[PDB]
């Protein structure tokens, strides 16, 4: 990009004014019918007059049409703004979800900048963490997003590995079960544990009591900060290490590898700094969230030296990879 | 007129890291010597590794440019953000003008088109003047700001009226007496009154003694929501009405009308609505700001008309309009 105006490259108002319009769900309204300022306004409870000016800025983005007597229209691209696509984004930038109210957090971007500490603090006064532990609604929120995220980036994961040979895998932070899930039920005579806080933990285990996995799949409610349940074939941490600090990633990893021992693996499932799924962009959210970071498969090393284990592979998936460490 | 991904639409990551960018004035720091993260985040005063993070994804949006071992150099684009550039932008952007800090204020946009009331107070606490009033450094940059768009927007608006004609002019609203100050500047025996707030009154003052207008021009520190320095030949809103609502608007409009008389002129001059600069974009910064719009030349006429006013010309000049309204 950059071949855009410095100013328009620098823009807020259209991004914000996109997110917006994904909040208030407009994009449904004018797909069920309500085609009007008026009427959108009306549907989705906003300001009549302040909303139809805010259309008529994201017509000019290329989102919507308008015509006549002022009647809104999906363009090709507005579609992608309803619930019900495909791509599921809408969901994303809503700003009730998770996703969609932290990346507010990037207003106090400057503050990371200047201290390499997390933005998302400063904006809710409180850690990303500790906010979804203490709103449910907002927790149950993330895990659907990061649920989303599995079939997006882990397609064929099940397959690119030689899971059933572990016996039976924690899946360290795992939440929500969704990858547990898709790896036994594409590997019977495989077992596993996800290992979460409350909020993910207790949709795990609705989750595999659903999709008659309860047989193999255990859950256990816990920090992966403390002891894990030790002695599994394998341990998992999908999309987690970039979520923490170095010191505190080494911390996760030596659980990790106490747990599994000389007997184990510790596989880390996450965007490589490399990745198609890996990007600049992803790295700043890291840090703005929870002064986190996309690594190199270089930084996991230097890491996983200072926990005591070594990598020994590393292949990648569909839009991530698939690191695996052993004891050293 | 946007094909670019709904999630790059919706981006907030890039347009943050530019205006921190401007704020840190990497640019500067690049151009002046210090080509590696840390040195010109020594000269910045940010955090080392975090800098570095944000460089990278600057590189990568196209503003800079970076060879192995960390070292940068602006791209053709990167000069930009340069605080000497030619266009002047790095300030518009730097989170602590008026106008950098107060965009910030688009992050609760949602709340403005839910209820058509300012952003800039869910916030900030407060209005945008009242912050300004009570921040005098903050006010003073956002008289120098002002003063830029003169250049840009009025380009010489000198010719474009008859205002030696008028005799004597208060600019209502007139900022830190720029405009006032070309229009002497170019009519000899055309005298002047500039009406606005301490901050900015001062500031039209302090120009007028250096530059040997003071015989001409002088300041009277006011509300425009009181009685206006009555009987002068015209009075101008310059980039005044879009800042208020309906309600305030025609009483601003009344105070001019009431001051001119069946005698005077009232002049609003600003983008209308209709072409070149004013967009949606900046419509929805003033709904952001305080509730204010971009109106159309009916919109005006409608307003003038609940003033005792009616709109009787409108000259495009240069990237907006000046249209002459009198009493009907
Ligand atoms: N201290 C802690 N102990 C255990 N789990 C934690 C934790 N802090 C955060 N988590 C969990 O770490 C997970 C990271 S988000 C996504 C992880 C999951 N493997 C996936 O990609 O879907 C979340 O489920 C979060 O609830
Ligand atoms: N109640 C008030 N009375 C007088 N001036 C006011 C005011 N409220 C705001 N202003 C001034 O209105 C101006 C709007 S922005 C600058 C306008 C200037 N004519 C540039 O005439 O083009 C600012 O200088 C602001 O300080
Ligand atoms: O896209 C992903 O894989 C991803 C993974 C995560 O663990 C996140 C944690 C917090 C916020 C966003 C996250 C995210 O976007
Ligand atoms: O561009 C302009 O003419 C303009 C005029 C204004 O009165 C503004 C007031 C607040 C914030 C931005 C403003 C602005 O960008």
């Amino acid at each position: 990009a950059a071949h855009i105006g410095l100013r328009a490259l620098a823009d807020l108002a259209t991004p914000m004014a996109v997110r917006v319009a994904a909040t208030l769900r407009v994009a449904d309204h004018i797909a069920a019918g309500h085609r009007t300022a008026a009427e959108i306004a009306s549907a989705a409870g906003a300001h009549a007059d302040s909303l139809d000016r805010l259309l008529r800025h994201l017509v000019a983005v290329g989102l919507f049409t308008r015509d006549g007597q002022g009647v809104y229209g999906l363009t090709e691209f507005g579609e992608q703004l309803r619930d019900d696509h495909a791509a599921g984004k809408r969901k994303w930038l809503d700003m009730n979800s998770a996703v969609g109210r932290g990346d507010l957090g990037f207003v106090e971007l400057a503050h990371s900048i200047r201290t390499g500490q997390p933005a998302y603090p400063v904006r809710y006064g409180t850690s990303f963490w500790e906010d979804l532990g203490s709103d449910p609604v907002l927790s149950a929120s993330f895990d659907t997003l990061m649920s989303h995220h599995l079939e997006l980036d882990y397609t064929g994961i099940a397959a690119k590995y030689d899971w059933a040979a572990l016996g039976h895998v924690v899946d360290v932070g795992g939440g929500s079960g969704g990858l547990l899930s898709a790896l036994l039920t594409a590997h019977e005579d495989l077992s596993g544990t996800v290992l979460d806080l409350q909020g993910p933990a207790s949709a795990a285990h609705r989750r595999f009591l659903d999709t008659g996995l309860s047989g193999r799949a255990q859950v256990v409610v816990g920090s992966f900060f403390d002891p894990l349940p030790a002695g599994a074939g394998g341990y998992v941490l999908s999309a987690v290490l970039h979520d923490w600090d170095d010191l505190s990633a080494v911390a996760i990893l030596r659980r990790c590898a106490e747990a599994a021992g000389s007997g184990g693996v510790v596989l880390v499932i996450e965007a490589v700094a490399g990745d198609e799924h890996a990007g600049t962009g992803m790295d700043l959210r890291m840090l703005t969230y929870f002064g986190g970071k996309e690594r190199s498969l270089a930084e996991l090393g230097e890491l996983a030296a200072q926990a005591g284990l070594a990598v020994r592979a590393a292949h990648p998936i569909s839009y991530v990879s698939i690191v695996e460490m052993t004891a050293l």
